[PDB]
């Protein structure tokens, strides 16, 4: 069914390859990963949560890589990946060209958003929204969120277990293992726009990111300023609501996806 091509990564997630779909051509990607480094399981029948959540979040279209099929081997789950081509995750694009232009980080931080939205709207909570879960479709400037395998159904009652990348938590977790769903969310994203705008992440430790103060680097505007820093308020119920966020005056006049890669990514 599958013709087999490079690796395209390796970590916490298990091997990523590029492969091609036999039948009609289409460019896939290949994700393998052994049963015993699985954690977290779930049902439609036995599976990874990964599969249950990115069923959930597959209907439609949106910026998700979408599931396309799955395999169960004896010692790990095979999982069949859209793959748009060509393709570059954003730590790539961001160790590459530095710190992004506020128009571009704009349009990015967007369409992030709308993705994160999608997935909550589907029950879906991601938990690691970081620059390398993100796939930049550079033809059509559009970006795509994988990696749910550290995410979990979205719920309004508190999570006491995390998984995800550290340096991406928020306060309350570090200091009292306690965090709801959608304000962690928000913390994450204050995160990726400061990392998007300034080329490097806010926080390395966690007495860093228990003081919340925010330093910039590079020249930022000040509504982007303000809205990095209201992300990143310390008390969960002082950050902005998602619909906060889309109607904050930094993010206003966005650029259309097409519009995006014939300016900055051409
Ligand atoms: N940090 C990026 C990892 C390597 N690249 C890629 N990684 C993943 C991927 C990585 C971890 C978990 C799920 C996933 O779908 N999916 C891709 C789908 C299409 C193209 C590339 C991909
Ligand atoms: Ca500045
Ligand atoms: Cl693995
Ligand atoms: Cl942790």
């Amino acid at each position: 069914q599958y013709q087999v091509g490079p690796l395209l990564g390796s970590g916490g997630f298990g091997s990523v390859y590029s492969g091609i779909r036999v039948s009609d051509n289409l460019p896939v990607a290949i994700k393998h990963v052994e049963k015993d480094r699985i954690s977290d399981w779930g049902e439609l029948t036995r599976v990874p949560m990964e599969v249950v959540l990115l069923k959930k979040v597959s209907s439609g279209f949106s910026g998700v890589i979408r599931l396309l099929d799955w395999f169960e081997r004896p010692d790990s789950f095979v999982l069949i990946l859209e793959r748009p081509e060509p393709v570059q995750d954003l730590f790539d694009f961001i160790t590459e060209r530095g710190a992004l232009q506020e128009e571009l980080a704009r349009s990015f931080f967007w369409q992030v958003l709308e993705a994160v939205r999608h997935c909550h709207n589907c029950g879906v909570l991601h938990r690691d929204i970081k620059d390398e879960n993100i796939l930049i479709d550079l033809n059509r400037g559009e970006l795509k969120l994988i990696d749910f395998g550290s995410g979990a159904l979205l719920k309004d009652t508190v999570y006491t277990d995390f998984d995800g990348t550290r340096v991406y938590s928020p306060p309350e977790w570090i200091r009292y293992h306690r965090y709801h769903g959608r304000s962690a969310a928000v913390w994450s994203l204050g995160i990726l726009l400061y990392d998007m705008v300034c080329g490097d992440i806010p926080f390395e430790h966690d007495e860093e990111i228990i003081r919340g103060q925010v330093f910039f680097r590079q020249r930022v505007s000040s509504e982007c300023q303000h809205l990095i820093r209201w992300c990143l308020a310390l008390r969960p119920s002082d950050r902005p609501t998602f619909e906060e966020i889309q109607n904050h005056p930094w993010m206003q006049d966005v650029l259309l996806p097409q519009e995006t890669a014939e300016i900055h990514l051409h």
